[PDB]
């Protein structure tokens, strides 16, 4: 995980709509 995901992480899990922003961090690989 770069530093570029984690900045993304923190609004990923709302463009993603996840069921936990903990796991929208993962989103930041791929």
């Amino acid at each position: 995980g770069n530093a570029a995901c984690v900045i993304g992480c923190i609004g990923s899990c709302v463009i993603s709509e996840g069921i936990g922003s903990l796991v929208g961090t993962a989103f930041x690989l791929g």
